[PDB]
């Protein structure tokens, strides 16, 4: 007859006083918290709410988390009485294949692409946005909402010899059509898993260009998109395009111009996800009830959470929801009081070592933190009932409310409009190449730090002679492509791949190779006003510079 | 009025502390442990968890397993608490043919094939791999996971005269077509039987060349897909691709080339299968539920339970799961401790005759232990607390995790990336063959060790001069296909196949006819950058050496 509104099993003053659960003989039992005892063993205060049968509102009741009687697929922070556990998926396209649309092998471009989810904010000032933006909801998206749009980038290097402009390489004229295809894998970076029908995700092309809108048949895979997965098993063949169909993806000279002028897509996915698989007591198994499907329940997290995009596993902006709370909500007050620095430790991971709120290793104050038009009040109203500049201080004192979106990421790297990983300053980039294991006429082998060499577009091999001259080897723009990377974790260099396959040439080992690095923001991708293919006009790094007799 | 909260019907302590069952009169008691009057009469210690309807969580109750109420297919070692009873099939090619395209008789190849399961693990360590692999999930395959491939090797040997590039063989020529059939049936491997909707295997050619889907009828079929039981019944008519259809497997001159180049194809099969077949104490009868199919109870015994590959049955990696624990999940905690002894010897059936952990003959000592990124720490740290540097000591002591990878392989032969008996030492080698009973002009007639012989691709019969001369009979690569194979269980090779139809030719009874030996690891498939047909660059090994008079 223990008192419990909830119905999920866990008795309200525990839900609400604090609990947790252990394992005595080789039982489960669900006990109140004890400092004591409890905080010792390594276990959790998991305060949940009594009168939501999952305070987070996924298909998940508080009860059946921490017990830990639930699918054992959905992610272990969302374990978590107040960790949203809802999917998240994007798509991600490995490379593409463009041809001249029905003798011919080499008409054809294929270059590699590199995708990753974005979360586009707000412009500078000055963007002539309709009337229809100050008003109620209209056009009011307060900088980033809900939706999932990946972008992929074209190798921008080259393919061939003397290649020039994919036309001349294709045979692309004014009357022609363009045929476009690829290799793309869904992958999950949400919380929770889904088991049958994938999303409808749409290729887009520049602000609304659509060229196609990919949506692989329903029930048709009985595959699992678990969290952090790729949908077609890594260790499998990916997704193609219209390549296994009747209709391919039409593309006529002028688009076809505007994607070389770009070297990119856009790829937005909608939220449609299979229906979700649950407990049952009974037999203690996992089912899909078809009865519910994220589109009936998923709003709800969106509408009472708090969101939190962070980057440490990755510069890869990982969303997060928290169990936050609203004050006009009767029911939503039931939920436990959130504060920004709990929810980065639940949410994500932080933790403190000696007493500093950091990420294994990173200190909370080495990210910039990024509210929405709301959030920003909300918070800054706390800040000033609790008088302080700093938020970093007063961090474990910020009320979280639903709907709520903070923005966290790693402050070293520079960000664009899409919040992605695109280039540091000198200092940190000179750093991380500071390492050598192995100089060569053929190419220099070092240990790169992966977060850094994540914001490199390549590297510029050149010669300085005795006095001063500025020789450079691979001088075209689409010469950059250099830097591979052995699965040792090293990245090699070679020089050979742009210069007749041949190694370096000394005719003097007194100079300088000089080799720099260009991170991404810099980097070209297409010829000036006229056509220089040169590296003249560039914003390169030194991060090489040994003489002659210092190598071989 | 007993406790039990799995309401399995096995009381929790029985459950946990250890129980068995027996038959007084005729009827079944399950009773607890004791070491006494139990151990005696064979029975053993089922030692389960009581939070679990299925410890192993499969659709089998404990109890229904150790009580022998349940499906009578489901494998025996699998009838145990913590031996998963999951179904995994692979695809068995027994032979292809190949055709152009359509007085076309003999302008086709047939050729035989060897299928078998495979396992692919990583690299050495310098292949290339983009970014997104030192990410969490993002192609960290953590070199072998979950999914069935199969793979293919195409008799490299004659099946006509004089024949020589299948080209000119069948009469391909740039602008035209071959179309591929054979002949293949599924096989089970697991410990679940499938009872209706076989997999979707998909057959591929090189890295992603995939040349058809094979998916017969969902339902069209009734049969059952019993453990170690190929499909189609060996006593029945092999299923047969595109054969019984109006779109045929398409592979023009460029393809069917590379076929040419490696004689070998691979199979992909997914899991989605039938719905399964569960006990219903009522009427005590088997029937197949609907509503339970293995796509969702299935990635459970894979998120909670340790997969250990072992090849002891044969050189055919065989796969089982064993019902691990997890720390951080309280009910997967609710779980008996494993240990990676006690595992080998419910799992696979390792034993202790004499107080070494042997397999039915073997000694735990001749087989290699290889995990995974992760298992490898898990264990490391475990070797490390328990100060000790042979893991073959300690080993019954080692905890076995969720979601931990084991590969046991015989130490014997080598293995290639695919972990599949390639060729063992000479040593061992020669050893099978020291056994001989009967030597003849025609053919020798041996009783060569299956386990070996497995290995061997085929034999070169030539003749030593008493001078020291190296003439060889069949010296064509192609040539080595002579090794038969009564079903006495003795390989009978013959010398005839080879020459001209007619026994051996022996001028001078004092050389010595030198039959060597070449195992697969070895062998050649194709002609040399020229066109050197020969046995002169191979590493062949010693088998035989007899006399002239010495023979007949
Ligand atoms: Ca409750
Ligand atoms: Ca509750
Ligand atoms: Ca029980
Ligand atoms: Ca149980």
């Amino acid at each position: 007859t223990v008192p419990d509104r909830d119905n999920d099993g866990i008795p309200d003053s525990l839900e609400v006083e604090g609990y947790t659960v252990d394992v005595k003989n080789k039982r489960t039992f669900l006990s109140p918290w004890i400092s004591n005892i409890h905080e010792k063993k390594g276990l959790t205060k998991y305060k949940s709410s009594p009168e939501k049968w999952s305070t987070a509102s996924d298909p998940y009741s508080d009860f059946e988390k921490v017990t830990g009687r639930i699918d054992k697929n959905v992610s272990p922070e969302a374990r978590h009485p107040l960790v949203a556990a809802y999917p998240i998926v994007h798509v991600d396209m490995e490379n593409i294949i463009l041809s001249k649309n029905e003798d011919s092998q080499t008409r054809t471009i294929s270059k590699n692409t590199s995708t990753s989810r974005t979360h586009t904010s707000e412009v500078h000032g000055n963007a002539e946005v309709h009337a229809s933006f100050f008003d109620i909801g209209g056009s009011v998206s307060a900088g980033f909402s809900n939706s999932n749009s990946s972008t992929v980038a074209i190798d921008h290097s080259l393919s061939l010899a003397g290649e020039r402009t994919w036309a001349e390489t294709m045979g692309l004229n004014t009357a022609d059509t363009a045929r476009l295809n690829a290799n793309i894998r869904y992958v999950n970076t949400g919380t929770a898993p889904i088991y049958n029908v994938l999303p409808t995700t749409s290729l887009v092309l520049g602000k609304n260009q659509t060229l196609a809108t990919i949506k692989a048949k329903e029930n048709q895979l009985s595959q699992i998109l678990a969290p952090n997965n790729y949908y077609p098993s890594k260790n499998l063949a990916p997704i193609a395009l219209n390549a296994q169909s009747s209709t391919p993806i039409t593309m006529n000279y002028n688009q076809f111009l505007e994607l070389e002028k770009t070297k990119q897509l856009r790829l937005d996915t909608d939220q449609v996800y299979g229906n979700i698989a649950t407990y049952n007591f009974e037999n203690g198994r996992v089912r899909v009830d078809t009865g519910s499907n994220w589109s009936e329940v998923l709003p709800q997290i969106q509408e009472t959470t708090a969101r939190i995009i962070f980057n440490g596993k990755d510069l890869n902006l990982v969303e997060r929801r928290i169990a936050a709370v609203n004050p006009s909500d009767p029911l939503e007050t039931t939920k436990p009081d959130m504060t920004l620095k709990e929810a980065l430790k639940i949410a994500f991971g932080f933790n403190e070592p000696n007493g500093n709120l950091q990420y294994q290793g990173k200190d909370i104050t080495e990210f910039d933190f990024n509210f929405d038009q709301q959030t920003s009040q909300n918070i800054k109203n706390q800040l000033a009932e609790l008088n302080a500049t700093n938020i970093y201080t007063v961090l474990d004192k910020i009320k979280l409310n639903a709907k709520m979106n903070i923005l966290i990421r790693d402050k070293r790297f520079h960000y664009d409009r899409n919040n992605i990983a695109v280039g540091a300053d000198e200092s940190v980039v000179k750093e991380a190449h500071r390492e050598v294991i192995n100089s060569s006429t053929e190419g220099l082998l070092l240990n790169i730090d992966k977060d850094i060499r994540k914001i490199l577009s390549g590297y510029i091999v050149e010669i300085e002679d005795t006095e001063g001259l500025k020789e450079v080897i691979n001088d075209r723009y689409d010469m950059l492509n250099i830097s591979s990377l052995r699965q040792d974790g090293k990245t090699f260099i070679d020089f050979k791949k742009y210069n007749d396959k041949l190694p370096l040439y000394i005719s003097n080992p007194n100079y300088k190779v000089n080799v720099y690095a260009v991170t991404k923001e810099n980097t070209i991708i297409n010829p000036s006003e006229n056509g220089d293919t040169s590296t003249n006009g560039i914003k390169k790094i030194l991060i090489f510079s040994k003489k002659g007799y210092e190598i071989g």
